[PDB]
């Protein structure tokens, strides 16, 4: 792997790795309490042996610049972070894959960037969501304080998350956990749109998801394809991420 840095629209440095390959260029977008190490740890990366893989750390996570404000964590800023990565590698065609909120990011990048030929959203749908201000602020307080990593660890353990997902939370600065959480009140509630007719949009979730309605809504509204994995919940579906990688590799082939 090679490392890269790019600068987002607002000056934030965005750092990542490039794993060269002869195949399609795939850009990987992690979730809120994660960093780019999840792709190797989950087995997703080994499922794409031929692809040119680009994996960034979103702002405030991993090796990328610190933010520390809620508006700095607005959805539009993460979209700018990903588009900067698309600029550095100069391709006309990219396939994006995002986990959890990273899926929402990938969908929004697809809406605005005609270089995105495919976008895959793992365990996130594309529809409008009502965000309860009070509960999100409460969660920001929990995650940003001294007990914040333990709060997330305990929650994800108790819901059967894979170990890599449990462990990743402790690698995120508590101040950025709080700011990213508050950032969800700045634009993340809106639905995403289709960027252009030829785009391939894929949503992935647990067959046991308690709320499949918005996933079906995306099939209808966006012409998205819905992929199911065997799991009772979205968190547990993350145990199937390597398997999903193999299915992505079948599309890219
Ligand atoms: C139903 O969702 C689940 O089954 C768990 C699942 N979450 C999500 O799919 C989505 N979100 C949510 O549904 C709600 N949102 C929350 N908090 C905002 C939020 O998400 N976070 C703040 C901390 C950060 C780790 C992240 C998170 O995970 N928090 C958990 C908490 C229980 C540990 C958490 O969901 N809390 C809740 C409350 C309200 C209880 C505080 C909502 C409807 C208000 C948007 C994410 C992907 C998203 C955010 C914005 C736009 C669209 C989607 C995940 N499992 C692992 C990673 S994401």
């Amino acid at each position: 792997r090679d490392v890269f840095e790019v600068f987002s629209r607002d000056g934030t440095p965005i750092r990542g790795f490039s794993r060269p390959g002869p195949g399609e260029t795939v850009v990987l977008v992690h979730g809120v309490a994660m960093d780019r190490r999840i792709w190797a740890e989950s087995g997703f990366l080994d499922a794409l042996p031929d692809a040119h893989v680009l994996a960034l750390d979103l702002r405030g996570r991993g090796e990328s610049g610190r933010v520390g404000t809620a508006e700095g964590h607005a959805l539009r800023r993460y979209v700018e972070d990903v588009r900067a990565v698309l600029d550095r590698f100069g391709r006309a065609r990219y396939s994006l894959f995002g986990t959890f909120f990273g899926g929402r990011i990938a969908l929004q990048v697809a809406a605005v960037d005609t270089r995105v030929a495919r976008a895959f959203s793992f365990c996130a749908h594309a529809e409008q969501v009502e965000i309860p201000e009070d509960a999100v602020e409460e969660e920001a307080v929990a995650v940003e304080g001294p007990g914040g990593h333990a709060y997330l660890r305990d929650h994800f353990t108790g819901r059967g998350a894979p170990p890599w997902m449990v462990e990743a939370c402790a690698r995120v600065d508590p101040g950025e956990l709080g700011a990213a959480t508050r950032g969800l009140l700045h634009g993340s509630d809106r639905r995403t749109e289709r960027g252009h007719p030829d785009q391939e949009l894929v949503l992935i979730t647990a067959d046991g998801d308690a709320d499949l309605a918005p996933f079906h809504a995306g099939e209808r509204r966006l012409g998205a394809h819905l992929w199911l994995v065997d799991a009772p919940t979205r968190i547990k579906a993350a145990g199937r991420l390597a398997e999903v990688g193999r299915r992505v590799a079948g599309v890219l082939a």
